[PDB]
């Protein structure tokens, strides 16, 4: 696809056979989702944003699809507002900011 | 230009007559720029992120050369650890999501 900017970059992505909502976010290092339940076990992890930081479980190798294309890697899973997708993911899918 | 999401996607800006170095962020609504005084009046404004909110001001109708592309529009300033290109500003470059 390609996506404009007028309105945010919202699209479906989907985890655990559940459809979300997320942010294709490029100012985000790493992919954070609100609160689910995901497999296996977690560590710790501080992420630091606009109002300050934030603690949130870090999964690894976690299948996600994003606009239909998958993606495995690391998911935070926390107290943020919205599911953003970061870079670690936008990489794996092939995103790029173009102008 | 095209812009890969292997490492944050930062910039050179001017604005003010100044150089600074920002990031390209499409999930920001606003673009917001550390401590500076910028022409005309400004008003106060409350942004959120990841751990809650600050207090900016926004000052309108600002210019701003984003990668020596012109644009304009309103600019939030304040204890931003990063300088942010928001989508406000992303759309007049004519910044697009591609994979
Ligand atoms: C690891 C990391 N940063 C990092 O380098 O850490 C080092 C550090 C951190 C803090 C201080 C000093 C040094 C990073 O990738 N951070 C992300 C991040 O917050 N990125 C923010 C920029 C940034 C980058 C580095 C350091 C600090 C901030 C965004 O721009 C990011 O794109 C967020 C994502 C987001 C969107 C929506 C909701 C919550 C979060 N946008 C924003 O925070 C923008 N807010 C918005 O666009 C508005 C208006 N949001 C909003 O809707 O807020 C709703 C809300 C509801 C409830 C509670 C709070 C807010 C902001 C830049 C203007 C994170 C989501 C993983
Ligand atoms: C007018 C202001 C924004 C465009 C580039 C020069 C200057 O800093
Ligand atoms: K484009
Ligand atoms: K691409």
């Amino acid at each position: 696809p390609q996506i404009t900017l007028w309105k945010r970059p919202l699209v479906t992505i989907k985890i655990g056979g559940q459809l979300k909502e997320a942010l294709l976010d490029t100012g985000a290092d790493d992919t954070v989702l609100e609160e689910m339940n995901l497999p296996g076990r977690w560590k710790p992890k501080m992420i630091g944003g606009i109002g300050g930081f934030i603690k949130v479980r870090q999964y690894d190798q976690i299948l996600i699809e994003i606009c239909g294309h998958k993606a495995i890697g690391t998911v935070l899973v926390g107290p943020t507002p919205v599911n953003i997708i970061g870079r670690n993911l936008l990489t794996q899918i092939g995103c790029t900011l173009n102008f």
